[PDB]
């Protein structure tokens, strides 16, 4: 039951979240391994990538491994550039999303609880990509 | 309450565990930040380092960032060399320790629960460094 795996031996899968662009995940340590309280996932956002800003009743603990990206913070009216070696705590309920420009790629770890109630979008739409069109979202990027 | 910190802005402190050698930790995300279920710590084992092999009723999830070290596995009679990009799940109760030779340095993340009952040593002694003297420990190293 001790598990050792190299990141490259865990398949990178496209994330399921509707409206995410250019984003994959590798479930490095997960419940089938015997994790029963928290899990470890490696995300990678390739150039021109983004996730819809959202919030949820479960905290994030993040460590940026390689590259750089924007941490979109709707309740702070802006986007924070993050880079290697940064640790980020996002408390339950704080809105957040991720973005990369042409040219940027970022790989980062996310620690999550095993219990993860549904996420709520900051921007509500039937087309889950519409946030990229919205002035209230682009204003956060600049 | 969102926290962003670079690793170099979190002080590296010597670990408290008696008999550990050349090992520090940086508490990157911890309970004063608002983490209330799991925490994120960066360990670094400098050359000629080690920790006393132990076991405990709390799992480890590890990601090796830089360098290499031995993961000592007393119940498997050996030591596994680990290196960058490896994810390691150590279930509750599995004995484990860390070692570096002359020449090796390793930096790795550990995710831990906030509740952490006391560790138990594999090798019992009054001098907490005595494990490095013991044939049953050196046999694991080779
Ligand atoms: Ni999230
Ligand atoms: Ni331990």
């Amino acid at each position: 039951m001790m598990k050792r795996v190299h990141r490259t031996d865990v398949k990178a899968e496209i994330v399921r979240e509707p409206g995410a662009k250019e984003t994959t995940h590798r479930k490095l340590i997960d419940t089938p391994d015997g994790a029963d309280r928290f899990v470890l996932t490696e995300f990678e956002v390739s150039p021109n990538g983004s996730t819809p800003p959202h919030f949820h009743e479960w905290e994030h603990e993040i460590y940026v491994l390689e590259g750089s990206m924007g941490l979109v913070l709707p309740d702070q009216g802006r986007t924070e550039e993050v880079g290697p070696g940064e640790a980020i705590f996002i408390p339950r309920g704080e809105p957040h999303g991720f973005v990369t420009g042409p040219g940027q790629t970022c790989r980062f770890l996310v620690v999550a609880p095993c219990e993860r109630p549904p996420v709520r979008n900051v921007f509500l739409s039937e087309d889950p990509y519409e946030y990229t069109q919205m002035p209230e979202y682009t204003s956060l990027l600049e």
